[PDB]
């Protein structure tokens, strides 16, 4: 039937056998199309046209590891592919590539405990909207009715949304695995919308006076600032870093993921209103300090961010991911990296 060595791909729809990935790492896509002139893939050109109307596309040479975006696009117009699950990206929702690496399962669904992720509604007087937001509980949440939890808020890049973590960053099989080996605490984590589908400038204030609010009103946490954490991939590391260094007061841990903002060491002593200034006052305050970037993105500025604020007395973590760039493979190693650092002073 299929080209030898391939499998449908992950994120397809029940029942639909393309696209499929090939184990050179190729994607063979296939579509029935018969009367349109031009069907493209998104980032890969134009497809061939086949024999009783259909038209097919093989990746030219080994698509990256990971995790990736398209779009199928007929004469010119792109829309998600009618044979795949959505995925909220690039502003809207979109179709999912997932190449798969070998030996790696630490987002991967295993037999282990598995917390809820909820949908959870408030109101925003600063919005003047409902809002929703996501929340992972762990899996012993409901069977210690009397325990309290610290608490990581985890934010997107531009042209994401509250739903991202929980379904391209695959962010709960991330913790459940994480947690059920005892290398994070259980903890809960709390996904919001930046707003920045496509600056996000209002988000410091929604949440720090609505979001944890509401949080602490309907879930069991600790309320201290050593049990509050933040981290941000992309544009959402910037705010991060806005929401946290202006705040911290209630923020203990803080992760830039591909993101953070923009420190320059000739004004170390001065950004963020003085933050930094005195050195030791700022690591006894801030326990995890942390700096993700991807191998094939550049990291040549983050690097030297991080080398800099250490060689200053700032004390940080750099994580470089090998062989990725600006892409969610990057944040899920990212998370994996930055959230057994919390919680554990």
């Amino acid at each position: 039937d299929f080209p030898a060595g391939t499998t449908p791909n992950e994120h397809n729809i029940n029942g639909a056998d393309y696209p499929r990935i090939g184990e050179d790492r190729r994607v063979h896509f296939r579509i029935h199309a018969p009367n349109a002139q031009k069907v493209e893939i998104s980032f890969r050109g134009e497809m061939t046209k086949e024999a009783d109307g259909y038209w097919s596309l093989v990746s030219k040479e080994p698509e990256v590891i990971g995790f990736h975006y398209y779009q199928v696009i007929i004469d010119g117009v792109s829309a998600a592919d009618p044979n795949g699950k959505p995925f909220f990206g690039m502003g809207k929702w979109v179709s999912g590539i997932e190449i798969p690496e070998k030996g790696v399962d630490y987002y991967s669904i295993k037999n282990v405990p598995h917390g809820l992720i909820s949908q959870s509604w408030y109101y925003s007087d600063i919005r003047k909207e409902w809002r929703r937001c996501i929340v992972y509980t762990p899996a012993e949440y409901d069977k210690n009715p009397t325990k309290k939890y610290p608490v990581l808020y985890l934010q997107h890049g531009m042209g994401e949304n509250e739903t991202s973590w929980a379904n391209q960053g695959k962010m709960n099989f991330i913790m459940d695995n994480l947690i059920a080996e005892g290398k994070a605490k259980p903890m809960i984590v709390v996904m919001d919308n930046g707003n920045i589908e496509v600056f996000g400038a209002e988000f410091p204030a929604i949440l720090v006076n609505e979001i944890i609010p509401h949080i602490e009103s309907n879930f069991r946490t600790l309320t201290d600032r050593d049990n509050r954490a933040m981290a941000g991939l992309s544009w959402g590391g910037l705010l991060t870093f806005n929401t946290t260094l202006n705040n911290l007061d209630k923020f203990a841990y803080i992760g830039g993921f591909s993101g953070a903002g923009s420190i320059d060491l000739k004004q170390l002593d001065t950004v963020y209103g003085g933050v930094f200034k005195n050195r030791k006052a700022f690591n006894d305050k801030v326990h995890v300090f942390f700096l993700g970037i991807g191998s094939e993105e550049h990291p040549e500025r983050t690097k030297n961010l991080s080398d800099g604020l250490q060689a200053a007395g700032i004390n940080t973590i750099y994580y470089e991911s090998p062989g990725t760039a600006h892409e969610f493979l990057t944040w899920r190693r990212c998370l994996k990296e930055f959230a057994p650092l919390l919680f554990k002073t």
